[PDB]
């Protein structure tokens, strides 16, 4: 029996709506749940789902200590990590990512019927406020980026004691829905919001490219099996059936 | 010093146009050449480029024997494989792919100003001929697919002794440019053709999703370092600079 760490995030992992209390893996539903069931079908294993204790994805502090699911894997406290976990330079040095089961990039969430079309328009303007979720991967991108426009936008974001940032995605969506605010976030979620908020839309394309990968500890025997299984589901179109299932309109 | 097997394909690996003979790595230019230089910058190694002898990518025959670059890596005849090599189920069981340095999918190459808009439009019709390169990965997808539309299209393609298929991509491009033909192929090439053939365009989106990865033999010490370096170039935007360099054309009206 394997242990699978994960985090709550629509529509990947959500508390299932039921009248009676639920127990174990039956407590959760979502894209990553279906993906985990298919993984258990291919590789043939039993799995127990455990939300990450501190509710964090995975970053390292100044002394080099990791948190969240990444740390769960490093300490051999979880066997798998099935969640929208971004494949980054620093994360892959400490854990093993499978081949990406979803490809995406940073984009812009804003209102419809406006003249804004790119991040350069946001950079050339200070009336509309723009920012991202604190400590998320997008913030890390703008922090580390050396592209001119993105260093300017990071200056605006960090400015005023980082007042332009939000603690979580839903607070950012609300800030867009109530003020003159643009929220830079991962595009797979922008699809969800836009498909469920017909007055919001994505502005521009993808600023970069990245992917969600299943995480395993370094030296795990299930590494190759997980990668091969992910590719097997990719070529069968199953992953796209799942995404289309959990994501589907707007005029 | 490492040995890197590869294959010729615009704009990944092309013979540079010169008046005088060229020698060694100076013979070649392209996207994968720039990527290989940056990789050598990160990991710090010397490399020698070797075109794959049989000029094949990598497939297995009826008895289970591999050819092309894949076989080059399996037999420890190459250290790296830097080429538009698709990360497939059957290939990863025998070699190690890095994280993809380019993501793409199967799409349709056709003419502009026509009513065709999706693979469903092609599937409902037998007047317009459509197909793909024989034994390639694009053909393999339609071979294995269990979706209704793609099983229908596979019937049309295989029909008439596979008369709808072509031997290579360039013959397919010519077939589109001269007859009423649609060529299903990897989208990264459709972008190149469309940028250099302003009367051709891509029809629809991506039928599937896949990626090009640097190939190494199983158990190579350069594996993790190559993957990490590829991700480092992804986060620096270098891969997009290279693609935009080798893909932008002179524009279309
Ligand atoms: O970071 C965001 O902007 C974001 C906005 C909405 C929803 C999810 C977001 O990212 C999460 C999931 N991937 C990031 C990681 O792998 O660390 C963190
Ligand atoms: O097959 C195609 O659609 C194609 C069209 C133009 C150029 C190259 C093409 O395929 C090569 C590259 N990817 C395939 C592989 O890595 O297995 C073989
Ligand atoms: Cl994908
Ligand atoms: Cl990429």
């Amino acid at each position: 029996t394997l242990i699978v760490t994960t985090i709550l995030e629509e529509p990947y992992v959500m508390y299932r709506k039921s009248d009676k209390p639920l127990y174990g893996n039956d407590r959760f539903e979502g894209y990553c749940l279906d993906l985990l069931k298919e993984l258990s079908n291919i590789l043939g294993f039993l799995y127990d789902v455990k939300l990450v204790p501190d509710g964090k994805y995975g970053a390292q502090n100044d002394k080099g200590e990791w948190n969240g699911m990444v740390k769960e894997l490093i300490d051999h406290r979880a066997d798998l990590a099935v969640a929208p976990l971004t494949i980054t330079y620093v994360r892959e040095k400490v854990i093993d990512f499978s081949k990406p089961f979803m490809t995406l990039g940073i984009s812009i969430l804003y209102r419809k019927g406006t003249p804004i079309d790119s991040a350069d328009d946001l950079a050339k303007q200070t009336k509309i406020e723009y920012g991202a979720v604190r400590d998320g991967s997008t913030m890390t991108f703008f922090k580390k980026s050396k592209i001119s426009t993105y260093e300017k936008m990071w200056a605006f974001m960090s400015s005023r004691q980082q007042s332009a940032l939000v603690k979580n995605s839903d607070e950012g969506i609300q800030r867009v829905l109530t003020t003159d605010y643009a929220l830079l976030m991962e595009s797979t979620s922008i699809e969800y919001v836009t498909q469920r908020n017909c007055n919001l839309t994505q502005i521009g394309g993808l600023i970069d490219s990245k992917g969600y990968g299943v995480g395993t500890p370094i030296g795990s025997p299930y590494r190759d099996k997980i990668t091969i299984a992910i590719l097997q589901l990719q070529e069968e179109g199953k992953l796209h059936m799942m995404k289309e299932k959990w994501w589907r309109g707007c005029p």
